[PDB]
């Protein structure tokens, strides 16, 4: 049994992406009889989704957790819902900047996360790690991937649960001095380990 | 041959009902360090107006440090902050650990309005940033026991041992402290301790900005 | 030919909630009562801050006034500006109880309704009209999970099922200065600025069919 | 009996300064047996203080209140203390960007405001206007002026009380979509009116 965990390459002028750095130590790890496979996907509209679909079809996971950077957030956030819209504040890594276009034409307006998000947030908080449910994953490539994931799973393999977790800046990214919050890499990896284990052990909230 | 010198690092007891103060937890691993020609000595100060200062004076007299760095917690701040200035006022929003809640009283009667930190604060902030640790200069240490101690420290050194440099550093909440409702930033204990190591070493090795 | 009925814009706001004695959403739209713009008369309606009951009152108002445009207003304490909502989501998750003591946890607004409805208002044009008037405003991607989002969802669903040509959406106002006096560094906007902003937003929505 | 109120001209890239806009309607109004006189001073280190020095020597005020813009603040703030340092994040209006230089060479490290700051904040809050005491007026031209003012009065006319009030952005300045707080001009002017009258009527705190 496989858990697929995805993250992104650096974007928006950054030299690092905490989502990828944080999941690297999880590769090959066992989660109660499931093993973790990681995959890096490009921060590019549509191309990102092609990488995602290819990874899902290759690994045939029972659980998919996609991870992204949410610079400025203070804590770990587990996303409640993905919406069917691209509205890019900045260009992606290939220079695309879609304004109010659908992620999937004629797809539904939204998909709820299929992860046990409350249980995950409570496990994190109980472990002394600040975490909360988020009601918006943005309208950039992270939400795009969350929506595409949930749509793909619903259309092909409905018993497979997918969802999204955002991590904050690493300290090295918050040095730029706009009074930005951070979380160490060590703490991020621990938080993701707990969140993934919790999602695996608990089918629903 | 030459004498080892002494760096005194202080931190506080927990306050406002908390069970821990990360300022103390962060400096505990530094006790007994013999590094770059200096013995590091630490001391826990009660979070009580005036009594804190008596403990501070006793520690300075005991260790006869060539450098003093006092540490406190500033829950809500996003990074490590190095204080520019201590002001001669107490104005407590909550009571201290002895129940005192002074409103607009001097730290030292007829002392000057303020003391600038004598630490190389820009150099320290730059050393932290360069090491990948978020940090900034702060223009206010608050009006609670932390500012009280910063002021009392700088006044005591000025009056008694002017060549000794003192100052103050604030750490943010620990992650476990930020779990409560609210959008509060945090920094791990491990990162705090690393940041304090860098700050102390930089302060010791740089006489001015 | 003669006595051609004017079109109608329905603007709703809420009762006070959360222990407040005032709701600026209602205070801000009161001056719009008995007004008209570009061939449409404005009708206002105050709805209870109660899950499900709020929706009952909304449906009754819509049926009564047969509006061609519906804009619902609520307070989002802590926001810095005027926000125009992009999307309503099919969930109730109450941080605090409503005015009747209900505190639903992760229940649908409408059972077996879609997961979301996008606002049908020209939200970018409304935001730009506010900004160019000198009034801070932004598009929001979340109306929360309390009664405001609940009403936005129910409105969009009701219109979709019954009168699909009718456009609806939601606008949040921040705290009034008096509400922000409590400790905690809260942002605010005066009632006068809120009323001006809603006037501009409503006029822009009525005159622009799309973004 | 003249109450003196000062404000600044636009700085940074700004087109307007709320401090000046807010105090204009206050010109010539009486406050319990005193007149208000206003003066605009340039946002330039040292040059600012000369204009200030001239104005105090001209109207011979029993009360001086200087006002400035604190973009980002959510409320009206009354400054507790001025410090003897210039440390400019951006150049002033003449291109000067001093780094850690004294406001007055060999002046004391700081001067406390001589205004009844707690009474002023209480009066504002009671009027339904968010306000607080601030412990830092920055290290730009506003603090520079506050310090130079308090030094001047202490050296020449110790019975004359001086201090500083910061106003937030006007709404039109917060349009930039950087999530900035604001206060309308109407509210600022009322706040300043109340704060000034409170300062006048209450000699202590
Ligand atoms: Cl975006
Ligand atoms: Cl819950
Ligand atoms: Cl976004
Ligand atoms: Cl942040
Ligand atoms: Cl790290
Ligand atoms: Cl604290
Ligand atoms: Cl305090
Ligand atoms: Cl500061
Ligand atoms: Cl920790
Ligand atoms: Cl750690
Ligand atoms: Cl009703
Ligand atoms: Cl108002
Ligand atoms: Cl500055
Ligand atoms: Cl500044
Ligand atoms: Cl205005």
């Amino acid at each position: 049994k496989t858990i697929l965990v995805t993250a992104f390459d650096p974007f928006g002028g950054e030299a690092i992406n905490p989502s990828w750095e944080a999941i690297k130590p999880l590769q090959g790890s066992q989660v109660f009889g499931a093993n973790i496979e990681i995959c890096q996907i490009p921060c590019i509209f549509d191309t990102s989704l092609e990488h995602l679909y290819a990874a899902v079809d290759k690994y045939q996971p029972e659980l998919v957790i996609s991870v992204g950077q949410a610079g400025g957030r203070t804590n770990i956030t587990v996303e409640r819902v993905a919406i069917n819209i691209n509205d890019a504040r900045i260009p992606d890594n290939a220079g695309n900047q879609p304004i109010d276009t659908p992620v999937i034409v004629d797809g539904p307006a939204a998909y709820f996360s299929r992860l046990p998000i409350k249980t995950m947030v409570n496990a994190l908080n109980t472990a002394g790690i600040p975490a909360s449910v988020s009601q918006t994953a943005g309208t950039f490539v992270c939400n795009h991937v969350m929506y595409g994931l949930l749509h793909y799973l619903a259309q092909n393999t409905p018993s497979v649960r997918g969802g999204f977790i955002h991590v904050p800046y690493l300290p090295e990214q918050a040095v730029k001095d706009g009074n930005q919050s951070s979380m160490t890499l060590m703490l991020m990896t621990l938080a993701l380990k707990i969140a993934i284990e919790t999602a695996w052990k608990n089918t629903s909230d």
